[PDB]
Formats: C-alpha cells, structure tokens, sequence
C-alpha cells in the first residue's frame, strides 16, 4: 500500500529524534514538532512510538534491499555481486549517519519484529550464496545458512563499531578488504 | 555468598529481564539479605557489569590455559570456538543475558560493557598477531577487521541458536564454523 505523504516526514523526523536523544528518551510530540505536524497527525499514522519505530525500519530495510538488488542483477561475476553488495551496504549507512545510529545502537517482542524485518535481507544473501555455489564461485559444501551468519553477522559489527566511535571516519574504505576477507578467510589473499 | 548473587543475577535477568530486573529479586534468588548485596555491588548496574567482568573473566582465563597447551595456532582458534560455544550450551540463561539482556540502548551501560569485552577481544588480536607472525594467516591480514569477522560471526551464530529457543545443539557448530573462519566462502 501506497503511503500518505506525511508518513514519509514523520519516519525521516522520527530517525532524527532518535538518533540525536535516545528511543527511550524520544516521545511522539517531540517527533511531531521535529515532522512539522501536530501531535494528533502522528497518531493518523501511527499508534506509538514503537510503531513508528518498526515502520521506520521496515521501510528503510525494504528499499536498502531493492536497490541492493538492483546493483546486482545488472553485474556478471558472483564476487562482483558480493562487492556490490559490501560496498551498496557500507555506502548507504556513510549516506545517513542518524540512521546508521538507529539501526546499530538504538534497535522483547520489538527484537522479534526487528528480526523478521531483517529477513528480507538475510533471503537476498542467500540468493547470492545459492547462485554462486551453483556456478562454482564459492566452495560446494558451504552451509548456506552459517554464511548467511558470517556474512551478516561481519558487515553488523565493522558498522556498529564505526557507529561506536561517532561515525568518524570512512566506513567505505573497508568495502574491499571486508569483501577479500569474506571470500579468504583468515588463510588467504 | 558472592558467587550466589552472581549466578542469582543471571538467572533473574535472563527471566526478567534487566530492565524489570530489581536488586531484591536478585538478592532473594541467591538468599540473602538486600543488604548483603550492597556490600559488593552499590547498584543495579554494578551487578550487571560485575557479573559480565566476572563470568568474562573467567571465560577468558580458562581460553588462555586450554590454548597455551596446544600445538597448533589453527586449534588454538579451534579451542576459542569451542569454549565460545560449550560455555553457552551449558547454560542457556546465561545465553540470554549476554545475547539479549547486555544488548544496551543507553550509552554509558553499553561503554562499560564493551569495556569487558575488550578483555575478550584482545585475546582475538593476540591469537591472530600470532597466526600472522607464525605464517598461519596472511602477511598483509588486517587484525582488527579479522577480529570483527570472528567475534561477529560467533555472536550472530548464538544470537540465532537463543532466537530458536536454544532448539539445536550449538556445540555441533563449532567444526563448521572454524572451517568457514579460517577458509572464508571460496
Ligand atoms: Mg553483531
């Protein structure tokens, strides 16, 4: 379904109060001055703070994979696909730092939620890992679901490490020593 | 009675969690008087990061002796791996706590538990400075970035097995999950 267009301006207002003052410390009506709207129009849109927060993310992972994707069908090699997908993850959380803050530091049943969100992206890696194990890119025995969880469970915390340290310096000059490590583990490149 | 509040502390955070966690449910859990507790720990934060220094701690030590035993730097990777995961599969509210209950939104708790975790983490550097030097790893392998791979794979691997209601044997994994480390995808 098609959204009203303040939905756009609360969740962009939403990631900037959270971001800059902590979700528990955030509130509805700090939300609704930072949108523009008043108080009662975030409630045309959303019930709480906590729906706000799950469309927010599910709205935000939902085109960070749909653009993911995109990159990837229009490239050839299997590890070029990896890169694109390295460097399309890096490169859209350097875009917008309070939101890299949202998902790395302020993301119960809310974990729940978060994590089916997540598994939209977690299906495009398997994708790729499937696809490239049938043209014989990567090794044949590799279990796709724990490199789903390397893979994933890498990219999360070289991003939530720069988040730790303010977000101060280029997360993107670690796109491709990230994706040389992925491919050669400790042993090789 | 020290060790009681600790292994108390677990047991009402992982079923409460930390947030309606209150110190006199701890203090009950490992029969004491409210207190006793103040005599080692003056508030609810101290206990929660004096129970991650404590069981971390002791997780790290145990590591450093199985490892300066072995023979072979790739087994000593093996060995972290192992004691990683046999340390949570004994003991899955302890799983919870460091998966679930650690996992700090408010800025200041999540610095000082990181600051334990470093204990962790500078233990990864050295095995893998070593793996360097000794010509196990490659010359050129950035350490902290192999650091994060490890660590952050490990804690995913567990995060996902304590999402599942603990339902599979997380120790089964270990093999796999070395291997993958230690060969990457190709
Ligand atoms: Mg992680």
């Amino acid at each position: 379904k098609k959204k009203g267009p303040k939905y756009d301006q609360i969740i962009d207002a939403a990631v900037q109060v959270i971001a800059e003052h902590g979700y528990h410390q955030a509130q509805v009506s700090k939300i609704a001055k930072a949108a523009g709207v008043a108080d009662g129009t975030i409630y045309l849109y959303f019930n709480n703070k906590e729906d706000v927060l799950i469309s927010l993310f599910q709205e935000k992972m939902g085109r960070f994979v749909d653009k993911i994707r995109s990159q990837m069908n229009e490239a050839t090699d299997v590890e070029e696909k990896l890169k694109i997908l390295v460097n399309m993850h890096f490169k859209q959380l350097a875009a917008d730092h309070k939101l890299a803050i949202v998902t790395q530091l302020e993301l119960t049943e809310l974990a729940l939620k978060i994590n089916e969100v997540l598994k939209g992206y977690l299906n495009l890696l398997d994708e790729l890992l499937m696809e490239g194990k049938e043209k014989g890119y990567f090794f044949q025995e590799l279990d796709t679901r724990l490199a789903r969880q390397m893979i994933f469970g890498t990219l999360d915390e070289v991003v939530t490490n720069w988040v730790m340290k303010d977000c101060k310096y280029d997360l993107t000059a670690l796109v491709k020593p990230v994706h040389q490590l992925l491919l050669g583990g400790l042993r090789h490149r």
